[PDB]
């Protein structure tokens, strides 16, 4: 409830595919700090179920290594927002897409742990779509930023 | 040379005095990452020489332990710019600042080593001139963003 843009009309079979974790924010500076912090994730791949779910396909830091990660996302009455497994049921919330160039989302569990990514469907950093993520942010209450060069967005982990 | 913005008319003793490094924007991520972080630097006070030199008190976290520094900033033949001590003699420029609210530096070693502050004369959340910060910083090609709270700000190396 804590974010007010959500994307009317969406279509999660046409978000299926590639993505890159271009730009990310977070309410608290501890869900971004190091490749360990709990909402560091980069984003692969989203598979929709037929029934509307979502599979999400992720890399995170837990060793001193990038894991890979899977992780179902389950749909809710609003076609905009999908819940995750299981603690707490962390809602995530589509803003804005055009499918074919970038995906605006929220992750959130009006209170107040709340991180947001701007993904990408190329290893390009894309001004217009960061704009956008900045655009609609600045609304949000996020006290740390983090941004990807092209050479990052290739490697596991961005690293 | 990376940084196209200084203030004109700058006159170094009136910056004097008290502030917070409310928020702090750098070139590449690990620049800022961890409580240890290389440029992750909280300003305390500044102190104007007579000579036109600039006296710095600061924080940084160098154990697990919040560290009180000083350092010396020296004059150069541009009133807004300063040389550090002294690996590889560090730039400091001081973009704008009304001396009675906010003050913006940037500290710089075009490549492509920087980071900027946003510093404020008191502990609470300046929208104006984090706006400014932000208009002074879309320009450069920052990566990392942080922002912090009046609690943090009140507490050392604001935790
Ligand atoms: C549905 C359309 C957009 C979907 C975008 C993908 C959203 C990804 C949400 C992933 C949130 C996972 C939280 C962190 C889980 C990491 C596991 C861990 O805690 O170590
Ligand atoms: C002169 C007007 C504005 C002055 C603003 C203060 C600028 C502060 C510059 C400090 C840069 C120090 C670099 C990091 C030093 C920390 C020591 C370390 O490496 O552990």
């Amino acid at each position: 409830l804590i974010v007010t843009q959500t994307m009317k009309g969406l279509d999660i079979q046409k978000v299926a595919g590639t993505w890159y974790s271009l730009a990310m924010a977070a309410s608290d500076i501890s869900l971004l700090d190091a490749q360990s912090a709990p909402l560091r994730v980069y984003v692969e791949e989203l598979k929709p179920t037929p029934e509307g779910d979502l599979e999400i396909l992720l890399q995170k830091w837990e060793n001193g290594e990038c894991a890979q990660k899977k992780i179902i996302a389950e749909k809710t009455k609003i076609p905009a927002v999908f819940k995750i497994d299981a603690l707490n049921e962390n809602k995530v919330l589509v803003l804005d897409t055009d499918y074919k160039k970038y995906l605006l989302f929220c992750m959130e569990n009006p209170e107040q742990s709340l991180a947001c990514q701007c993904l990408v469907r190329t290893p390009e950093v894309d001004d217009e779509a960061l704009e956008k993520f900045d655009k609609a942010l600045k609304a949000l209450p996020m006290h740390i930023r983090l941004s990807f060069n092209p050479t990052q967005l290739e490697e596991q982990c961005h690293i």
